[PDB]
């Protein structure tokens, strides 16, 4: 598996990690904008599937402010069944 990492000190809001993760995964900007369509993404077989998402640099504070990020990964690694692993490293 190869392991997709999103640096938050890039990222100063949830919008941020849309744009992040568009440009990270080679999409069109408009693919993700939202929970929604972030979780149409990850469920629409368009990544590079199987792959590991790690964040890094997530102090608790922003843990906390991007919770929805956090279980959305968490669910959609459930929903994959082992396809996608998505870990918070720390």
């Amino acid at each position: 598996m190869n392991v997709y990492t999103f640096d938050f000190n890039d990222i100063k809001n949830q919008s941020d990690f849309y744009r992040e993760f568009t440009q990270t995964f080679g999409l069109a900007s408009e693919k993700v904008s939202d929970l929604d369509t972030l979780w149409d993404a990850v469920m629409s077989d368009i990544l590079p599937l199987p792959l590991e998402i790690e964040f890094v640099h997530l102090p608790d504070k922003l843990r906390r402010r991007y919770g929805a990020l956090i279980l959305l990964f968490d669910e959609a690694e459930e929903e994959l069944e082992g396809r996608l692993r998505f870990n918070v490293r720390h």
